[PDB]
């Protein structure tokens, strides 16, 4: 069942967070946070800029010194205090829920039922691995006695999107804090709230000051300081191609700091006359619809053999027909708005170059309501490789459906893209789900379903849809750096 | 293509292997070593006991000791060693396939192009692990500096049955000898030849003395020594069931050594309607009847669904009377005999119990020819689970072939059985292959194949068939004995 | 600080607990239990044997089976339920610190501060592996697709002694649930009172019924059952090195069941001339006397350099003469009991052997007050090799010191036992820490300290002090078993 | 001892090499190639530019696609190769240790014995990762099965410097090659003369076509091309700080390829005054003189404390004068020239700033011969941490002295550096050794030794010395990339 929170909410956490305590900007400045679904300011936030990151930076750095209380408390108290956040989100899941709907334009049935689930169950994954991460003995040539430490890298920027602000949030400072990082953390401008309610319980948890440092800002301002900053040891980013390509040059020409990014994609399906139909119906729906297409992995693609093409997408717009638009936090409610004017133009603008350029609309098309940035839910048939809802990623609700006959053609079909992040594959068949999944170029393919993720599983981007992996085993490597001590001994034994 | 040695095989190597040096027995008894498929003598052997293998276990401890040749040399040094040693070995191809042939009644095809490959492949498969065994750095509670030595464990005592002379040789040697360890083998006194010939080439290599030493010899005398010996660390064994349980509890009386065994099995099959009939039906064939059945993985229970039971029960019976039978050296021969008069005998009453048990004998059922431990291949259909044919291993060319209609059922008779080492299961269906797969009660589970066996891979059983793994990368474990270094240090830092 | 219970302790759960309920014996025969300190009855206790012990394996059969609640949850979720537990034995720290020390005569300052923190640690370390165990994908020759699953093995009896009753029983069910495993302990008869307060805790965390049972019973009877048992797959032991070798042999007469074995120890110190005098003193004088020297790692010889062995015995008999005996539970009280008349009769005669023996007795040697089984901290110098006290583990607060002046005979010495739990090294030559610890034959070496255990640390003997690992990453093995599933496809691609 | 080739060499392979065929450039330009200790031409080389390199990257791409001999064979087979090819450059080990030593101004004995053997031997371990490069099965929450695949990245470019062209050769394509990446290799400018003929063998040892392509030719020509180039995945660099820089943004403008770059460093050396003050300085004095200084982990600052320091620096001195300066092919020479112009002339300029900057001469200090870029080895005493030669690398014969007296403040002065890729710690003390090296910012740290690099350590800077690391086992990460696959199955079992 589905609780909801029994009082009005109130925001209180508004403003910089360094040392463990509350800051003013440097300038003075604020900025406004809206409602996506009212276009109604909710509250104003302290704006940090490139003297605010300076601060946190400072902060973090001393954090991360020889001697200092994170540097030398066991590693499993690192776990301790990170399942103690989680509890702590746990504890404030009503309110967080309510906050991130509230601010996110997101369901509410979504953000306490997956995103506060999700935050708390990665926390827990992530605090588990704290007193697990191992160097190596190594059995050098020589008479030496090799080992190598895994030590944490040092001070990470990290630059959070708005369509996940929480779960994006976790996924960033879990695996860091784990290894024994510390972090400057920069919400997304138009997200900035729950980021700061949950700095209010990593106080509360008890972190050390300065492990974890939030400072709220625009893009150009503050994340471009911390991408270009000196003392950034690495930095980690959520969001759009074009800023993923600004943040790693700025490092480049700074300090050569370690980068890591995802990148969202154009992410394919492949539905063979063999497959599970209504199956691959729903999960395809589900794949590309999600948080009002607003994530990295929709499922914006959907190749079916043509023998099930015309069922397919029958099926599809009937499923895509059954929703119910308005404010994300009225029970019932079923389709939330996009978050701001900017995605807001580019969907209408991409629905109109798909009816431009010959797709068939099957449903939707235009806006909706006299409030909030809302896009009717959209189903293109017979769309061809070369248009644009084909090609560029829409992030919003906007379903893309294509035909194919030859396998070995729609593999190159589903290949041809400079994305790579996910994709998914719908067929009854071993050896089709084995080989068509090892011939996709994506980081995560799905068999028989779609969308999902878990922090037990790495997750990143083949190709331009970013580098490096977060979350489970693998993702640790990329918040450790690994040294490696070599000591003469008089001799060695095996 | 299939070449053959163009001089007759002349025996060399007859005398214990000690310190890399050829020794007679203590006693100065020797015992003789047969062909299978003429029951003529091929030559006299050494015949070690007790007094034999406390020799080369002071031997092996020797070349154990901390500052030894063995324990000092860089690991890459003995990935090197074992490496000329597959060369070596791929040298003597033709010599040790024609050896193994013909003391092993083993199909000279076979022998070249399968046991020798496995040995050469397995040899360097386990070279190259051997400057990559690694231990770990710790993050322990407290100020300490942990790490963990992955040492070799010591002198192993290591006995080979007659099934794969060779290939268990390797099994063994190559992963022990990787990790470090020192060995003293106790091949089958029925198949001593092509070891000792394998220890000329020990030595041609290059290994320190007593790294590998071979004592042939009865297994109630040489063998029961090893298991006995009170500084033997460990032991490894592959044969009978009996004697597993001789050897640990040998072990147990003793010194407490450390004891893996593999014992062999009554590994099923099963076949439902939809899997790809002509595939199941080669694979199952191959897996009961390889190497006359020798095998421990020997597919010896066939459940096929009902509804192509009859066409898998003619199909199966095409197949197995299309044998040529006579002496394995001879080329167009497709089986050879059995390994020795008590074996034979074992078949002969078990295809007698599944005469009066009720089963249906499709085809063979005797003995064969006026020379040799030869048994015609022996199809038995309807065959139930209470028959001996269905629960004892009877490692003959012998195939059991039953019906089911229930796929919860078949599989909790598939599982009923102490023994556990393998399975198969023949499906075109995705959750099935899975399902099936993790429901089995066995260590190697193939899917739409069968009798898959490649050095990356771990290999052993559940239950009954045995404990450990080999080979692969977990069954390097086996080998090692791990030490945990913990130092005080005045502040540890992550 | 120590807090301290303000009620009396009132034993409330004394009978079996199978599937999450409490069971009278089936014979309806009790058993008394006993304080060390008065050799008082604290109540009487349901006493298991055979068919107490099969009700217990029938139930955690059943709890193993495909589909049942514990094979199918979220490994995480198992993972939860462990930090539940250690979230329960948290709460009833001040209880189950008391009943620890009352029963097992066991001092309530080390209980409460290291027994119960090491339980809870423990806990919440096996808590974070449960959905951190993983199997390999294998890059095997020809065109298949291979992978790993490392399963549960079953069901594990578990059989644990009286020294560190809850320590144990948290390193054994931690890491067998952790896997995934079900579980049949069988308390110490001495010590049954705190395993059974901890299944009452096992019901309220909601572990699934008959995922953890405990058969409270004597060692021949109830210990046998599990030993012999055909349906156990795994059986664990610390103990005695007698037991040892009965289980072992037992187990190889039945099913062939994993056995995993920590038996006790010798353990050596050594002492070099330039090592920091007084901390080694400190450290070897509390690794031999901690919990009145009932601990497998008791260092039982400690061989000091000439130059220094004055010193060292001098400063030593300094430490020893300072100890308080009394009721664990009183504060202030410094050394406690001997658990009972067996333990208390083996001290006093091996003391006696080292008087007649020649031995220097330098404070002790005899025993204590008027009630309880007290036995006066005692020092011997002068140890010779050959000598009882020298040779056999005592399990009293006996301390034996030896000199050396060549390094290399001590460390001959040190290895010349059949034990090999543990050994300290005490220098500040670097060289010297490293090739000494690599030199002794013990499972764990510490450098400048000794008795530092943690759970993120494997802990095991080499030789006849037990076989295998418990806690870290690699104890986690010994509680799984690897299954190899190879699955034929049309083309592979790396 | 040191054979030597008894034949002229004689240069065959100076073409482009693409496809295992020879390439004249697309535009018909070579350049010329010279020896450093002569000034004299060697022979020319065609020049690759932008449309050679796109030949290369299109042959490497097609070499990679699903389905190609390089994607299906075995891995097994991939190490297979790469052992011949470490056979066949052994064959030929005096013709490229010639070579290298002619082409490179280096000690010819050094070439033979170092680099050669450090080229066999690192391609040996690269073999044996083959196959045993695996991914993972996981635990994920949800009935579903998740495996991951550790694919090859795909098309990888590697730019490689002057100093050692072989051994870097092979540590970019030995790590790339063993994961199952296809390469387009650009060689210094100065020195492409080895890895063409490398490329002979690379045909020889059947390495399948374009596996392997090697466009010599110039920076920001051929290089830039690499960088910037749309269908390279990733490109791996060693070099300069100022190239690092432009590649990683050329990287980040056009298809945001996976970038590992190493940089050099000024990696620091600390001597306590309880050091073995002989080993320190003999350490110290090859690890800033080896290769006349042009090795990325020259130990360029030297800091000793008071007590010892003009002790270090007289012996320093003696040693550094007793060099032989001429062509690095006559036996007795123990050093040779610089590679070329450019850095003669900043050797020499930086050795001015020396002298300016009031830096004590002890030795050396200007120019040497009539031909070949020769510098006297140079020795500086009381150098200052705002001296430019205590800032910038050489990469030339020039040694820096620091005195320091304050342990916690020569920390800090030994990280307070923008490189981090090594450094030394020379001590007697076990605390010091462990808690310095973990304090140092450096990615190896040699104790009471330098400049031990073996195949099985990763190697790597911390800083701006570079990012990722190459070798061992962790360096195997950065050439493949993960992809998760997740199946929908019905209930799924632990
Ligand atoms: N890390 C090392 O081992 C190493 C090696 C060589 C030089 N260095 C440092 O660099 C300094 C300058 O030496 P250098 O000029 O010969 O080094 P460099 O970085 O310019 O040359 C190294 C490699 O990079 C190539 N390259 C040059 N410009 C390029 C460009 N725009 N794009 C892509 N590739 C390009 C070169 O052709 C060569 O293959 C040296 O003095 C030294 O301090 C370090
Ligand atoms: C034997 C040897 N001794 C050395 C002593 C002092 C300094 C450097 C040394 C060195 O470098 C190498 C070497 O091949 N490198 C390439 C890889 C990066 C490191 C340099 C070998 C080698
Ligand atoms: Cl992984
Ligand atoms: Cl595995
Ligand atoms: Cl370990
Ligand atoms: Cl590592
Ligand atoms: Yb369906
Ligand atoms: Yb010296």
């Amino acid at each position: 069942d589905l609780p909801v929170l029994l009082t009005d909410l109130k925001i209180q956490y508004t403003k910089i967070f360094i040392n463990n305590e509350w800051h003013d900007s440097v300038s003075g400045k604020k900025f406004p946070v809206f409602n996506p679904a009212t276009e109604e300011e909710l509250c104003q936030v302290e704006e940090g800029d490139k003297e605010d990151v300076d601060k946190a930076v400072k902060a973090a750095r001393q954090a991360f010194q020889i001697g200092s209380p994170w540097r030398t408390m066991d590693a499993s108290e690192r776990g301790r205090l990170l399942y103690k956040l989680a509890d702590l989100i746990e504890r404030d899941r009503l309110l967080l829920a309510t906050m991130e709907s509230m601010n996110g334009g997101k369901l509410y049935s979504n953000a306490y039922l997956n995103d506060l689930a999700g935050c708390i169950k990665t926390l827990r994954y992530c605090a588990g691995w704290a007193d697990k991460i191992q160097g190596r003995t190594i059995p050098i040539d020589g008479n030496f006695f090799t080992y190598t430490r895994h030590e944490p890298i040092g001070v990470c920027g990290q630059i959070i999107p708005w369509n996940f602000p929480l779960v994006m949030l976790i996924w960033k400072i879990g695996p860091a804090l784990s290894c024994g990082n510390t972090v400057v953390v920069k919400p997304a401008e138009q997200t900035p709230l729950t980021a700061l309610h949950v700095a209010s319980l990593i106080k509360e948890a008890g972190f050390p000051p300065g492990v974890v440092n939030i400072v709220p800002g625009y893009g150009p301002t503050a994340g471009a300081a911390i991408s270009s900053h000196m003392d950034i040891d690495k930095v980690a980013f959520t969001g759009s191609t074009e800023v993923g390509k600004l943040i790693k040059e700025a490092a480049g020409k700074s300090n050569l700091k370690r980068v890591t990014l995802e990148l969202g994609g154009k992410s394919p399906c492949i539905v063979l006359a063999d497959a599970d139909l209504d199956n691959a119906v729903e999960f395809a729906h589900h794949g590309v619809f999600y948080h009002q297409g607003q994530c990295c992995i929709a499922a914006s693609r959907i190749f079916v053999e043509e023998s099930i093409y015309d069922e397919f997408v029958r099926r599809s717009v009937e499923r895509a027909k059954k929703y119910i638009l308005g404010n994300p936090l009225t029970p019932g409610v079923t389709q939330g708005p996009q978050i701001d004017k900017e995605q807001y133009d580019k969907i209408l603008d991409l629905i109109e170059s798909g009816k431009k350029e010959g797709a068939k609309l099957e449903c939707g098309g235009g806006p909706w309501g006299n409030k909030g940035y809302f896009v009717q839910p959209t189903v293109f048939s017979n769309v061809t490789d070369e248009m644009r809802i084909a090609k560029e990623e829409i992030f919003g609700p906007v379903q893309q459906i294509m035909k194919f006959k030859s396998l070995d053609d729609v593999i190159k079909r589903a290949n041809n893209t400079f994305y790579g992040l996910s994709a998914g594959v719908f067929t009854k068949d071993i050896d089709k789900a084995i080989t068509i999944s090892s011939a996709l170029q994506a980081g995560t393919v799905w068999v028989n379903c779609y969308g999902v993720v878990s922090a037990q599983c790495p997750f990143g981007g083949f190709k331009m849809s970013g580098n490096g992996r977060e979350l489970g085993e693998y993702g640790f490597h990329e918040y450790t750096e690994v040294k490696t001590v070599t000591v003469k001994i008089s001799q060695k034994n095996s």
